[PDB]
């Protein structure tokens, strides 16, 4: 197939000698916790990267809010033209981040979500270096999970170093078919050592990238730690078949997150 440049076909499971350090089971409504999340705004002015439509609105329970034990972040179509970080962007949604309140250098994640459809959508779980001295695409960036809503049912799996990155179309990743992924959870899952990395859906690695043991950056910078990252992002990518507006609002639904390390 195409575009399959990390080619996984293995099971994965937590390790039975590592232990849960760190959850958000998103079982308490109202606002995320703020000891595990922030909100990212870092780019709503400029404008967000990869030719994306969104605003991301912190603080905004209209686009992210915990409720019936899931963390929602919901895209809607609207002008959120009172914000001073306002960017002229048509649609709202959010991103949260762990960067700077909790990161992991190796471990199990596991995402459990429901995915936002609508063409124009693209829902993401992914992770980026703590240490993002040498830039983008350098530090290393982890998608667990993405998906594009004109593509619905395929969820993709990349890493992106300096080497291997979709700006010279050298990304390493796979894709698997899921059965109605926003309409029905799934588990998105990664199992990252020091010697390589597999990405799934419910325990099925359809993605490996191994360490190539060269100790050059350029082809592992995954040595040192990584924050989560769950967004809805519009257009680019999610827009390649056009951005419908009967589409919005649309939610990614995410019962938790659990990360475990070796003990
Ligand atoms: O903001 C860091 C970096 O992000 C890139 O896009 C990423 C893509 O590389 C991959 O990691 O998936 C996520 C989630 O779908 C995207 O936001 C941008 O291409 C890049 O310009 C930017 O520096
Ligand atoms: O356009 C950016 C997207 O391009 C790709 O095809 C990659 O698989 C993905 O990780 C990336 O976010
Ligand atoms: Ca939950």
């Amino acid at each position: 197939p195409e575009g399959v440049t990390a080619p996984g076909n293995e099971p994965m499971a937590i390790p039975s000698d590592y232990k849960l350090v760190w959850a958000d089971e998103f079982n308490t409504p109202g606002a995320p916790d703020a000891k595990k999340w922030r909100y990212d705004t870092s780019r709503n002015k400029e404008g967000w990267y990869n030719n994306e439509l969104q605003y991301y609105a912190a603080g905004r329970p209209e686009n992210v809010r915990v409720e019936n034990g899931n963390l929602v972040i919901e895209t809607r179509k609207e002008r959120l033209t009172s914000m001073a970080d306002y960017g002229g962007q048509e649609y709202s949604s959010g991103k949260l981040f762990t960067q700077g309140l909790a990161d992991w250098q190796y471990g199990y994640v596991e995402v459990r979500a429901k995915l936002a459809c609508g063409k124009g959508m693209w829902p993401a779980i992914w992770m980026m270096a703590s240490d993002g001295s040498t830039g983008w695409p350098a530090l290393g960036s982890i998608d667990i999970m993405e998906m594009v809503a004109w593509d619905p049912t395929t969820i993709h799996g990349t890493i992106h170093t300096k080497a291997y990155n979709h700006v010279i179309h050298t990304q390493k990743g796979s894709r698997t078919t899921a059965a109605d992924p926003c309409g029905q959870f799934h588990t998105y899952s990664l199992d990252w050592t020091k010697d390589r990395m597999l990405i799934g859906v419910d325990g099925h690695a359809y993605m490996r990238f191994d360490n190539d043991h060269k100790g050059n950056h350029d082809t592992w910078p995954f040595d040192s730690p990584q924050y989560l990252i769950l967004n809805v992002a519009i257009g680019g990518w999610g827009g390649q078949q056009g951005v419908d507006a009967a589409a919005f609002p649309s939610k990614m639904e995410v019962d938790y997150v659990r990360v475990y390390q070796k003990r």
